[PDB]
């Protein structure tokens, strides 16, 4: 993941023009290997025809290139880029939409599961690792990188996100499907066992539990499917003989004819074929962002950061269940405690943002005293 | 369903070239039949004209071919295709988000019906089974291969998803309609006798048992009305027209011209009209995506595994309530008890994807002393 | 409603094009009587054209068909067609998904609503009813179908819809605005005396039915809203004239001009404008599509079968509450009661979609002994 | 709000045609002045090149002229109107969706607010009015229709919206902001002190109204949002300069030049140019159905009938709370009481639409004797 | 952000041209200095080419000016842009959408936390002041305005955000990540604290108020999210650069070659490229629509009001919790308290606003005594 939110946040002079000189997560980075390899092809191509060809060789050669030119406008390139990349990053952002956050379970258990105890600490932490166990499981079967972190459920328990006997209970359990949905299980039977041995006090306190438990079942399995459910190959496929066919026909048909022939659109010879280049720079870089959103559980720069994101996770929800449980700053009234209109100061470098409340787009309206008086 | 997310993980070199060479689920598989019926007959209209023609009608010949090719642009393919095509992909994911999984429903049971003993075992079962065997009903109503699976409800009493009595009790209550929503009614039924019978120790978990359960049922009632409510069948045709007239117009007027007449457009003759082809390739794969992902429930290659589904949800979910009820891994400290700050290890594989936190874009923001300062 | 899902659950050979063969709801039915008018216009033009003009006359009505042909692109009818078509479509999927069906309130009533004598029956019964009724109103508001079989309130009446008494109450509350909202009040009212009669044994459990029930009337207000608040005239009268004048601009832009004149576009004199005919019907057929779904509660073909969800509705919830009250399968072992890995079987006909189950994306990937090793 | 459904119900011969007689919310009322304008200026700008210009200034006009008409395709109308009208459409139909309706909160507060007493007609009133009058102040903010009706606080107490205790609490709560959330705290309160009195029989009760008050508590911050967070000025202004410099270089490059300079595409010399009048129409057509949907909370003909809004849900929520409290239509017995399979009759104008149950797409498969044998 | 709705609320005669007349938020503030660049660079060339180049060089020059007006096209900047600009604002409306405004939860709390003494105001204080917190730390986490008001927690501090004890507290809590999320820990333990100790009654409101901080965390994550997964900065290049390369190209393909050459498109030479400039106008302004929007938590003209969002939320939420808690206006009986169908007059300015009761669409259709018949 690349940010640069803070080099736009105000519109400025050239504002995007500055983020051209950008190399990580870069239209360059993704396309330099391929831009390389066209233009070896093109050059090649031009060193064929001037010094390889006899003058009737070179004439079939400069008919085809006219040939080519005048029909490479058949390939419907815009349009079935515009489906696919619109396709691809609807996909992309539901994919980061359905990354399982324990924020709102976390504080549910902090609140709900009762004892400052060795018996409460124990019982708290192993709900929020139920949900980090089942997080992490569904992460390390979608992303690259989180596999390369855990290749197997040993390494899982010696991370520390899974107990020997967790593990021993999930072999136990083996099925030939993938087991991410067990901690869930476990999670219901422990708020169960915690709720009826009274460490939870309400039955509406353990729905409230669940709820937020299932509602991060629901994310992991929406990852699941997006992780199954590929954009069909068949439109994959049309995507990229698209682009393939146009810069391949670009090769011959974006030629410089021999400006002695004088032909239509050959009047100026130059030598880079700077419009050829710029077209595969658009047209190439949009598939290239394409092939980059498609996965966006890979090792791509700008592909999501799950690694840390699993980190942040563990180490946020055992914070909040174990050492934030009943342990609040001393309640004392506040700066405004006898002040009805609170105005909180301004900075120097702020002052500029202090605004009059918006009343309404009819506050300004005008009516004389006719106007305004009822009828019977 | 061809899944392809590994080998797309990383934007490589090529990365979506690779994917040319796959034919399960590909554009070749998709059109080939149709390209070979065009290609034969673009080639006996070259050979009638070339062979079977006098001078007179050889120039009646390509004075149509002039004109069909100067009016193929008439036909708005590209607007029907692309309409009809976002249309159908968005459809067809809807219908994958209206798959039931009883994930949910199953943790919920296996946690509130509550008994070790062997009416708590055969309550669980006879709820989760339930749930199942309203989301068969639903599968075989609208997908194909559910369908051949299982041709009659005798063959869903055979394979397990149906008791004798249940079969029974379905024929007694026969209808005129789709029966698919029996079982809910069973299954609302079925967990208010729980709850009397003190099985389920709580309303508030009867309430939030019927939530799940009247989640799955509104996916299935979602499923049964794409199954009913076609794309206006005015649409289909429209798109079908645009793209068989274009081609059909092609077969004249993309044929070679004799060199001779030395026409504007026609002065290089090749045999194979390359660009035509492509464009067959690209529009005829268009309309061959959206012939397969009409009906997501058919038996193409990119189509739902529906039957796969059926089998896992019920593995899954019997597994759940019945050997996972109450028996969970024993509770003991975690790696990390008393580690504020836990640290799960990375691998010589992962340790380029650590990661500094990202604290907000406004953090390397930069002030001075007075530009900090509060204003009275 | 017009279902082909059957006819195109796999892409095979000419997968959409079988469905050229279908006249209900077809393209053919909304557009020949259109059609034939242009084509009389047309060929009354041809004819006026080449029999009733002197020499000077039909120079100038070659002049103003050249003139035509060259200035018909002015008219955007392809950008205003695709805007209006996208709305309309989008409103009709809406439009469905906003028709209230009553399983989900018929499955709480038939657990919750208790009494197998008389008075729980005539609860129940009388639940569900005014659940029908409030449907009923808003379809008989909203749908010339439903309001053509029930033109009246006595019609409803004597449908069993209403009682004599629900008749008479809904007169005596009368206001001047539409009261399909009323029933969801007696709705309300009859709950809480039912919870307060002991039939409902809990406000949880009222709390759910209540819920439910309010859903039904939120899709009732949207069936309402969009009967109301139509698609703006302003974009209906847009694309109307965009069709209108772009095909009587065609009557005389896309004439055959005498082939002596030997124009730039006309050297082949056809009698049928084929390419005028195939555009007629693309374009009108999107406007033929439009003006179908606009209203998708008329009687057209593709329009909803409201009738039949009414009755269906009926007939479902009355069972469900009165006949399934209670009234379950007998609870036996199933057929995997000590099968901890169930197999249900296949045929000979679905065999072939037996599959291994998808273990994620990441399952392939291979690592060395020294890449998979934790880092201190 | 202009209502076109009941004419749009059913694909006729000219359906859209016959809509094209209408001048309320029309495109005609729409845009003549602006219309009659260019028509004027059009004009004029013909009689000074054909009557105040010598020969080389004629010739310097129609250069200028052919220039115009060339360069007239640089400004891309066409594509700056669609993404404007697609935005202000999606806005407008969210407006809508978050207009107010006390229907779900009205039988709430009719179902679990008890008594028939004055004390309990006064409670009940009291919370449907605070609703109302939640909703009143916050349209009178975002509507200058309901602004013109209730120009001050004064005008709401002289409506009856508010009690002047009400009025006199507003003005000593006074913040400078709106303070349309004022009457959703004193619901909550109120609601507290009904469950506290007893008024209220369960905390469930209590949390299902506070709800239902909440929901339209949040539809009246996104009505106070779109009001303030209008579509950005810049788009605005992008979408007005491409109309207007469009459609007045369309002033000179679309005149009719002297047809004796026979110049490629001014041989004929009509003296209304009607392409370009149909391309004002379009165009600044699309420009007029954003701008009158723009604030759909306007006095347009096309805009929301807010004042109609109010009235009527004042009316209904106030008997329904009131009258409509415990107070029933008698419970009988239905038509139905012991028909197993009720059929309501068909009148002969609806006998037509009676059709069979859509039973699945599965349900005509063919299958063998052997195909449907299930295998070990 | 600028508020133009009380301008556009009618569709008038040039109602968006009246816009251009704005300077706050305008196309010509977000792009004089682009113009002004763009608009020196044209000159200088165009001055090089007519007063530094011999008669070769300027043909040179000729040739070269052709070659770019003629291959401008290549480049596909109305695509990239609408795509770009699509994206852009839908996250802009989205970001929005994700505001945290604290109403909801501020009545919740104002009704369910007891006791008009001085713990109870300090209980009610603090939980709201918990809520505006949490809001405040992910706002200047994502806000360059609000950082620059709140540079640091000391700045919180001495705002009356945070009290030293909360301040002390996050400090000792102090982990590598954005602490945004300790609030809600915070109050998710405090409301248990309250329930335990009586001041809220019952569970169900204790989990109605950790339903709403609930909300209002998951539009605090969306916030971090949108602040830190940026639009990849592939399509934000891919943009750039089409714009830039366009408008570069234009500074010699857009030049007024030599009248005397009398070029095809060349015979008028004005000395303003009016088009080239209405062009630059269209698409840098679409681009700067773009950079304004892409982060709309800077500080530019139509960027969100988050200082004065914060200001509001906290004295709106302080009174509603603490002034507001059981202060209602008397209850007395209302203006229409024996009135059925109350009317609430209309003034002058509004009575042409008063409308008959839509009754549905069917209303009007009219049947014979035959047609309205049942049959058997
Ligand atoms: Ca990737
Ligand atoms: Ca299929
Ligand atoms: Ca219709
Ligand atoms: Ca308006
Ligand atoms: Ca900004």
């Amino acid at each position: 993941t690349i940010t640069y939110t803070s080099q736009v946040a105000n519109a400025r002079l050239g504002s995007f023009s500055r983020l051209l000189l950008c190399w990580r997560g870069s239209i360059y980075k993704l396309l330099y290997g391929e831009f390389l390899i066209f233009l070896l092809c093109y050059y090649i191509i031009r060193f064929i025809y001037r010094l390889a060809l006899t003058e009737e060789q070179q004439l079939m050669f400069e008919k085809l290139t006219l040939y080519c030119d005048s029909y490479i406008q058949l390939i419907p390139i815009s349009f079935v880029l515009g489906f696919y990349v619109t396709l691809v990053v609807t996909r992309w952002w539901n994919q980061y939409e359905n990354l399982p956050w324990p924020d709102r379970l976390m504080s549910l258990v902090s609140g709900f599961v009762e004892g400052k105890d060795e018996q409460g600490r124990l019982l708290r932490r192993t709900l929020i690792r139920y949900a980090n166990l089942g997080n992490v499981l569904i992460l390390r079967s979608v992303s690259t990188a989180v596999y390369k972190r855990f290749p197997s459920a040993q390494h899982l328990v010696q991370a520390g996100f899974m107990t020997p006997a967790e593990h021993k209970q999930l072999e136990k359990l083996s099925l030939p499907h993938n087991m991410f949905w067990v901690p869930w299980v476990w999670f219901a039977n422990l708020s169960m066992k915690a709720w009826l041995g009274g460490r939870i006090r309400d039955p509406i306190l353990l729905q409230s539990l669940l709820n937020e438990m299932n509602t991060l079942r629901t994310q992991c399995g929406h990852l699941y499917a997006y992780d199954w459910i590929s954009i069909p190959l068949v439109y994959t496929q049309v995507v990229t003989v698209a682009v393939y066919s146009f810069f391949l026909t670009c090769l011959v048909g974006r030629q410089f004819l021999n400006p002695a022939k004088a032909y239509p659109g050959h009047e100026l010879d130059l030598v880079v074929p700077v419009f050829t280049f710029l077209q595969f720079f658009f047209y190439v870089g949009w598939l290239k962002v394409a092939e980059q959103l498609i996965n966006p559980f890979g090792e791509d720069d700008d592909d999501f950061e799950t690694n840390w994101i699993v980190d942040r996770n563990l180490q946020v929800s055992l914070l909040a269940v174990d050492e934030m449980h009943q342990d609040l700053p001393r309640m004392e009234p506040d700066m405004y405690w006898n002040k009805p209109e609170p105005q909180p100061p301004y900075t120097a470098a702020s002052a500029q943002f202090r605004r009059a409340s918006f009343m309404g787009s009819t506050f300004n309206i005008s009516l004389n005293k006719e106007e305004m008086e009822f009828q019977p």
